[PDB]
């Protein structure tokens, strides 16, 4: 018994590192970058959200997410516009274009997740899931 | 349901920031950096480990670990030493000095960890922490 061998925030950092570490050489290898990957997969099927909600979901930097935001407007993949009520808020979403431009990649990385969850089983893997997801919920700001 | 609400990187990636974050900032209100507080919780009660390891159970690039090494070596905090069969390998192990300068703060840990884990019941609790430990193991270089 070493203390990292069962201290909880090691173990979900190695998780995801080694996990997300897979699929983003997927991602560069048909030329996208983990930033861009991460923010047009985080827009795809969903309602315009906030800058603050996208960086939270791709856990960057908000200053970094804009900057990122501005290149990728640029490049015509995503949106930002005003909020209905509080133009304190910019909401963000992806065009056409960038859906297009990752729809493939999406197919791939579903694959790669049932590769990784299938050792596992529907059960655990359900349940991993949802403790992750509950986990999420009740920690974020 | 978008893709990105229940894809398993981004669960794993969400929630290990959000956690990890919550002890970071008590790590760095007790004078330590994220990366001295991993290094030497990684270390605590182990036997000596390659710089290679290190970096993995540190979530590190190995050579950001061995700068950081540089000077936590520097400060007594830490030795490397060579391996007794393959030298072109170095390990490294915490120092008395170092395990006394994180022992409280891994007390801590170990509080805000069982309040993370608190609200999931043991059951739940011991079904996360092996699932994540039997990924790692099952994803590791
Ligand atoms: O706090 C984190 O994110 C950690 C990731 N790897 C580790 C190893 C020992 C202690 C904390 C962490
Ligand atoms: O791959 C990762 O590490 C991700 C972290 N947040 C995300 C959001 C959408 C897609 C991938 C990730």
């Amino acid at each position: 018994h070493r203390f990292v061998d069962d201290y909880l925030p090691a173990l979900l950092a190695q998780a995801s590192q080694l996990i997300s570490s897979e699929f983003h050489e997927v991602a560069r290898q048909h030329g996208f970058s983990v930033s861009e990957w991460r923010v047009m997969a985080s827009l795809a099927g969903s309602e315009p959200i906030s800058i603050g909600q996208l960086a939270q979901v791709t856990v960057t930097k908000q200053p970094t997410v804009t900057r990122l935001l501005d290149r990728m407007e640029a490049r015509g993949q995503v949106e930002r516009l005003p909020h209905e009520s509080d133009r304190r808020i910019t909401l963000v979403r992806i065009t056409r274009k960038g859906l297009k431009a990752v729809e493939h990649l999406m197919e791939l990385a579903r694959e790669h997740e049932r590769r990784v969850l299938e050792p596992f089983g529907l059960r655990r893997a359900e349940e991993l899931k949802q403790t992750l997801r509950q986990m999420i919920d009740l920690h974020v700001h």
